[PDB]
């Protein structure tokens, strides 16, 4: 998260901080959508996976940490490995997590609207909080816009109705690095799932539109 403020401590207790294992370790968020189920990108799929639960610190364990082992990684059955359309993964966790103050589950409302560009959004994760900067000690949140599709034709594969373009081309503030798998929170209401962007964190990044894939998603709720 580049460019945010430190979130209140627990104040997004749906988030999951990814540590994948190649056949190399590669790092991403995720939200819990369900006791022992969490929602991450389709690109975040390694060998291992363990998620952890109800951290804000996440280089010091604390009293409120839930780690839990991946038991099935259960990627889009039309997910492009390159183009990273449909770019969305269920995860399955070996146990049930423990729901407290700091361990919740994010719920999903009955209607999902195709969002159009303009709305005002959070996203939050751990990720690097800069080009070549290390990933975030805590969690962080920034505020970010639902941009026009035509600012983010620069990206080969981008699809305006499949995904959408997020973050102010003139800013800095954006996901970036670390932060792919977590939720772009429109309202309270998770409309987005970070994908990818450019390598120099210049924004408009990519997300992926949620509302496309609500009745696949309803497998699990
Ligand atoms: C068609 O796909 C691509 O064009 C592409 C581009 C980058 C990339 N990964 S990245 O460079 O680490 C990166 S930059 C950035 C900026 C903002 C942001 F919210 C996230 C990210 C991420 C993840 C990947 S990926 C995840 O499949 O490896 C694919």
């Amino acid at each position: 998260i580049i460019g945010g403020t430190e979130s209140k401590p627990h104040s997004r207790p749906y988030m999951a901080y990814l540590e994948i294992v190649t056949s190399p370790s590669k790092f991403c968020g995720g939200f819990l959508i369900r006791r022992n189920f969490v929602l991450t990108a389709a690109h975040c799929a390694g060998r291992s996976i363990t998620v952890t639960l109800g951290a804000h610190n996440i280089t010091e364990e604390e009293d409120t940490w839930q780690k839990l082992e991946v038991i099935k990684q259960f990627r889009h059955p039309k997910y492009n490995t390159s183009t990273l359309h449909h770019d969305i993964m269920l995860l399955k966790l070996k146990e049930k997590a423990s729901l407290t103050l700091a361990v919740g589950t994010l719920p999903f409302p009955s209607q999902f609207n195709f969002v159009p560009p303009g709305r005002m959004c959070r996203v939050a994760g751990w990720g690097r909080t800069g080009v070549l900067k290390p990933g975030s000690d805590t969690l962080q949140e920034v505020k970010l816009r639902l941009m026009d599709p035509q600012a983010c034709s620069h990206f080969r594969d981008f699809d305006h109705n499949l995904q959408l373009c997020v973050g102010n081309p003139r800013k800095t503030k954006s996901a970036f690095k670390g932060d792919s798998g977590g939720p772009l929170l429109c309202a309270g209401v998770a409309q987005g799932i970070v994908s990818y962007g450019r390598s120099d964190a210049k924004p408009p990044a990519v997300f992926t539109r949620i509302s496309h894939y609500r009745p696949w998603i309803n497998q699990i709720l």
